[PDB]
């Protein structure tokens, strides 16, 4: 089963836990997710953004996680992350995916709900939910709360990706995360609301945002380096070794610490049955 | 559509070329050797052996090739390399699977027969086509041209595997193949004819089994050789590089010259529409 | 695509129109719903009964709808109407609906609302939204009508995605006018903010239906009349064909004079152009 | 599972046994045919026409087929009846249909060998298998008897997997009992080794059918009769009701009475058991 978040990130606000949600990009990615989250019985999102589909196509990445939601026993939210036009989104609900994250936020406020209520009309229609950013990561890159809950009425969106110090990638030095501001959005918004950028943040900060109604936490970069960096020790110890039963299984392997550390931080642990 | 190979391989005989047969093992690989068929207009056989399926179950394979015949437009064969057990054949073909080599050649003539006559009354059921293999690959070492004959009578078997000096892997020295036993072979079997062990084998010699009726070329070692070589190399080059589109990408890229490689030595360019 | 009916009733109950709700039998029946749904470019709900599903197969009729929906470029929605155990819904689920009433009204009030719960709770983990009922149907006392202030705390109990009123309707054909007590929908829509479903709609005056729209109905359901019009229009190409075999032509009689009454209620509904 | 007719009908064949192919045209019918090969333990083709699938189209016959597969846990054989082009063909194949039947048989020799050779080329490209027909159907002169000399030369230049041969049965009821043209059937399997089909055998004696089968009959096609005991019941029971409505009585009374119909069929065909 290929399934929304509509009731997935409710759930997730009304206990106080986040639902990790992981890029993936293949096969093997996907299977490492659900290894830990079906041991853990966490909820997951599998997010993909447009290049991600460059190189696997989404129907690909559908069908993997169809018949991986059979093999693990449990419906499947794959989602749309950065994607940025209405018509690739079309085509990609069409192709089956039920939760997508529209990302004018570069855009001014205006243009930016233009085109995010497109992509809610359209993805409503299709019983798929909406994400949707107001503020930039990284003025302009902070979200104001009274803008945000105009933003939200104006959109209809499902949820929201929010502005508070974090960034894509590594921090350079430890981020600064605006928890008043966060506190401030969240008394105006009532949609459930997702935190970017959240590989590198200190563990503590992260719990911080959760308790004040974080229900979403995306995570991409550390998944890459530590797959990655796996591969890379099998092949410099292995150089004439060349079975992806092997290599590909110990970047699984290392990639499965960072799930089953995230899901510790999200509280997302035993959340469904 | 996934198909068995029983109209395939007949055609194959008929017009004097071979398919060839791709050992595979996740969604990288399998698109690898579609980029390259779908531009030559060659037929392939997509091929997993048990230890393939214990990285990435059937079930997950079987979904990335039905995904891909629509994305490449062209109907394809996933089939079970070296598979030993009818139970683990049912459950596969139960699976969606069309296409499968029940190898027991390892055992005595009679007790082959008795292995091989049970897959082929169930697959068959099923239309599922059936290979078998007489005589093993590295006396028990060479096939008969009678016994090959009376193995296929006794068995029903839609083709047959020979051995006639190939090998799995690489060869420590040039292989010697039996060209005249092949020939008697092929003047007494009507059943189209398979040769295992093809990587590593000069080109002029597999031309010459296709002349002589092979119509299955088995390629695994090469593939896996040309992937690896390539995403050792690049992460050598890029000790701070993570992202799969990259790396997997070069891993592709070479695997892809050896299947242009193997479609020209076989002679399937052009023999689909 | 399957789809559940949580934006569809929302949509519904904002622009003051309600979706129609079919019972189905097999594939000559939806066929004529979604051939007049199409061309009135109407939403729609697909319902069968577990009755229905003793007939032809719940995954026979999801295999039905998905490929119709492939064919009519739609998503739809299919429904487990007046569904009664957790353990069956719970495989129809997993079969692929993604819409069900779960039907404790014959309950207690506690009993009705843990077995409500339990399916909610399941439901909603697969995306399939859930209505439920509170009082009973049938025609003129208080286990025929539903409470407002019970209707309040029921949804805030159960997390329903909408809720089946008891308001004076009843199943099948009604042997005098009835009387529907508009009041009380008034004053439970008053206290209720989730889409209002309205059984029982065959053989009720379209007047009435349309009040009942005004006042917070977003879904009527329709089974009776779809059968006598089949039925009655068979039954008469019978008479009128004595030799006649072909199912083609027999069954297109009875799709054609079930699509009137499909028409009729899109009408009533006020849900054509509204896809 | 959906799957092609080629080893079943070697398995026919190699056992002195026919495989029933009946006309469907939507769920009742199917699910009335499986009921019965299901506890018979036959094998059966299912079978539609292109006026068949103007009225329930191939891909809501393909879902209900394929549902149906799993639910009774049997591979099952689709298959299209006198299908008569190349471009429909293609796309019901496209659709997911794994046996087909090209009649051209209208068509002088060279014509009817170059369409039929257009869809063997492509439908076994897809494992589709491929039935096509020499000669013409019609009780008792040269166009409606196939020639064995030319029934050879044509499964030769054409690789069809099953040969449609003519030799007196038609379409539909006989105004009187047919002549069948045995000997002909007989050096029709002489000179041709592809399992043979037999059209038209409603309202044939099952003495001659059983005959056919002795003389290499494979497949035998069974529509007319089917309607006739479905339409039959359902005609008896309006009668019976003149105010009864709910499908679920009257398309079950008619599935029973085209369940008799099938038992017969597969007794005549000796395909009891063989699965
Ligand atoms: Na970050
Ligand atoms: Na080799
Ligand atoms: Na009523
Ligand atoms: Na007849
Ligand atoms: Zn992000
Ligand atoms: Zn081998
Ligand atoms: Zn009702
Ligand atoms: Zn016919």
């Amino acid at each position: 089963s290929i399934i929304s978040t509509k009731y997935l990130l409710q759930d997730a606000q009304a206990n106080g836990y986040a639902v990790p949600a992981f890029n993936i990009h293949n096969a093997e990615t996907i299977q490492a997710i659900l290894e830990v989250c079906s041991e853990m019985r966490s909820p997951v999102i599998l997010a993909g953004t447009p290049g991600t589909f460059k190189h696997i196509a989404l129907e690909e990445i559908y069908a993997l996680c169809s018949a991986y939601s059979t093999t693990y026993n449990m419906p499947l939210a794959l989602h749309l992350d950065h994607h940025e036009s209405l018509d690739d989104i079309r085509r990609k609900v069409h192709a089956g995916v039920r939760s997508a994250m529209i990302d004018g936020s570069h855009f001014p406020f205006a243009e930016n709900v233009k085109l995010v209520k497109s992509v809610v009309d359209f993805c409503h229609s299709q019983d798929c939910s909406v994400e949707a950013e107001l503020g930039r990561l990284g003025s302009a890159f902070l979200t104001d709360p009274q803008e945000a809950k105009r933003f939200v009425e104006l959109t209809g969106v499902d949820s929201l990706a929010v502005a508070i110090g974090t960034a894509h990638g590594l921090y350079s030095k430890t981020p600064k995360i605006d928890f008043q501001r966060l506190a401030e959005i969240r008394e105006v918004v009532d949609v459930p609301l997702v935190l970017h950028g959240a590989s590198d943040v200190p563990d503590e900060f992260v719990r911080r945002t959760i308790e004040l109604g974080v229900t979403k936490v995306n995570v991409a970069t550390e998944l890459k380096i530590a797959f990655a960096g796996a591969v890379k020790a099998w092949f410099a110890e292995n150089p004439q070794g060349n079975d992806p039963r092997y290599y590909m299984r110990v970047g699984m392997d290392a990639m499965k610490e960072v799930v089953r550390n995230k899901i510790n931080v999200c509280g997302s642990a035993n959340r469904i049955s």
